[PDB]
């Protein structure tokens, strides 16, 4: 059997070829635009002239985590598989996943250490392979700003002169005289307007319209003239020079600045002062929302959506175990509850998206590294510690139905493994594909006159990336792969498979079909210091199944711990 992963192996080596035959067909035939010789043979140069340096920057993190799954992987299934080998506990017939996990390995062996030296072995080995992708990366600047002064919190009855004349005196200088009238302008940006758009569409109705665009006429100049009183105390200080604002909120945060006539008019001790960013990329319009009002926004959006992720783990972990329940046909209960936890995860980060948005942050630049740590962390709480957690608690459960000696995951690991096998094959066959993209493309060629298109949708088709949500799906399987490195070490062939696969996926997709990138170095920084907390969480899944099995009394548990605690605090 080896815990189902031959035939979760052949069957998603069979859906993959299948996928790549679909493609095969059907990629000059519809979007009309081989392949695999473009993918090994487009050199360094070429990606970096056909889309923006973002994707060699990319690509780059890319090589760095094959090296980095490769070194793993020898240094695992060439010394930490036969570790486990080595044991008499979880069971002897060679035709199983617990001969091959940490499982059979006895409570009182004294080769569990030999697993947490090769955890922080791993751990180094990230920190270093990560610091040289680092250094790769460069360009690093563009932090100046001058304009910056982003005051929140600024009570209602500010008539900027206050301010100004204020600022004089704490704060030399602040010739900007202009300040207060960038208040809550949610109503007056509408981008309804595009109902302009539609009347040159003109539309039984024939025409209609007009009505809508009178009220929405009439309804822009009503906010207009109701702009200036709404004040929710938001204050911006285009200043002229840059050391000014440098000394300036040096003096700030230095607290009672040198006094005014009008600081005792403004209450200048209770302000917020923090550098503004762009003003393209401020969003007046989710400025509206202010206080305590986002916070209790964020904590209703944070938990209806970790509701949905309790209500989208479970019927997989449900399926997954239902077998053991008793205390089955080994094509479902190990592809299909893999598939449908896959299938949800693919899901998922529309439905982050969207949560963002309606989170309504306040700076477009904090809605994109923002977006892609929320994806990475929720893709966390769904495919790793919630499965993982969910399915040790349902094993302890069946213990119950205790010898701790022996308290794994049901199956052991084999359901993360097949979980990364599904994402290496079918699921890197199916995101190579793009079904929901081809489905919305065709659809949008059939809805409409079918008389002006065809020469439309086909340009706008392509869009040029999402290099947040894709960094946040790679550093999930990526971390799926790290915290099963050393137990259940056999994970880590099939990782180095499924990064092999996405990086010649991605090597394709990057020249191919999408649009170049420009985004900001911000994205890959925060990607290089999520690939941190893979090595991390492996060591706390170590720390957590050794606690399980053996108590706190034993010097394994006594040395992890303070390992685990040392790494937190660096």
């Amino acid at each position: 059997t080896f815990g189902g992963i031959p035939t979760m192996l052949l069957i998603d080596v069979s859906c993959f070829l299948f996928l790549i035959l679909v493609f095969s067909i059907i990629r000059r035939r519809f979007w009309d635009y081989p392949w695999l010789t473009a993918i090994f043979r487009l050199h360094d140069d070429q990606i970096l002239e056909w889309c923006g340096e973002d994707a060699i920057h990319y690509l780059s993190f890319q090589r760095h985590i094959i090296f980095l799954l490769v070194v793993v992987s020898f240094l695992s299934l060439c010394v930490i598989l036969p570790v486990n080998l080595s044991g008499d506990l979880l069971d002897k017939d060679p035709y199983s996943f617990g001969r091959t996990t940490i499982a059979n390995l006895q409570t009182d062996n004294d080769l569990l250490w030999l697993h947490t030296i090769f955890a922080v072995i791993y751990l180094f080995l990230t920190v270093g392979f990560m610091r040289h992708h680092t250094q790769s990366i460069k360009y690093k600047e563009e932090n100046l700003v001058r304009r910056t002064l982003f005051i929140t919190g600024l009570p209602r009855d500010a008539r900027k002169e206050t301010v100004e004349s204020h600022f004089r005196d704490a704060y030399p200088t602040c010739e900007v005289v202009d300040v207060q009238l960038c208040y809550n302008v949610a109503k007056l940006i509408y981008l309804c307007k595009e109902k302009k758009k539609t009347e040159k569409s003109l539309t039984d109705a024939i025409s209609y319209y007009t009505r809508m665009k009178d009220r929405l006429l009439e309804r822009i100049t009503e906010e207009e003239r109701h702009v200036q009183d709404q004040p929710l105390g938001m204050a911006f200080v285009t200043f002229q020079e840059k050391s000014m604002a440098t000394y300036i909120l040096k003096d700030f945060n230095a607290g009672e600045p040198q006094p005014s006539s009008h600081s005792r008019e403004l209450y200048t001790s209770k302000w917020t002062v923090t550098f503004a960013a762009d003003p393209e990329d401020i969003c007046w319009k989710n400025l509206s929302i202010q206080g305590l009002r986002w916070w209790l926004q964020w904590l209703g959006i944070n938990f209806t959506l970790f509701l949905g992720l309790f209500f989208l783990t479970t019927p997989s972990i449900i399926l997954s175990t239902m077998d053991k329940f008793n205390v089955n046909n080994p094509i479902i209960s190990q592809f299909f509850p893999t598939l449908l936890l896959w299938s949800f995860s693919a899901l998922l980060p529309s439905i982050v998206y969207y949560s963002t948005l309606l989170e309504s942050h306040w700076t477009k630049s904090g809605e994109n590294q923002i977006m892609m740590t929320k994806v990475y962390i929720f893709l966390i709480f769904m495919v790793l510690i919630l499965p993982s957690l969910g399915l040790t608690s349902l094993d302890f459960f069946f213990r119950w139905l205790i010898r701790l000696e022996c308290v794994f995951l049901p199956d052991q690991g084999a359901f993360f493994v097949n979980y990364v096998i599904a994402s290496a094959f079918i699921g890197n066959g199916m995101e190579l594909l793009r079904l929901p993209g081809l489905i919305l493309y065709t659809f949008r060629m059939i809805m409409a006159k079918t008389a002006a298109d065809r020469r439309n949708v086909k340009q706008n088709q392509a869009f040029q990336y999402e290099f947040g949500a894709m960094y946040a799906w790679m550093l999930c399987v990526f971390t799926v792969i790290v915290a099963y490195s050393i137990t259940c070490p056999i994970i880590a062939p099939f990782g180095l498979i499924y990064i092999l696969l996405k990086h010649m996926v991605d090597r394709h997709n990057l020249y191919f079909v999408y649009l170049p990138a420009k985004l900001e170095k911000g994205i890959h920084f925060a990607a290089v210091n999520q690939a941190l907390a893979a090595p991390i969480l492996c060591l706390f899944w170590l720390y957590f199944f050794s606690f399980l099995r053996l108590g706190m009394k034993a010097p394994a548990t006594l040395f992890t711990f303070l390992v685990l605690l040392l790494t937190i605090l660096v």
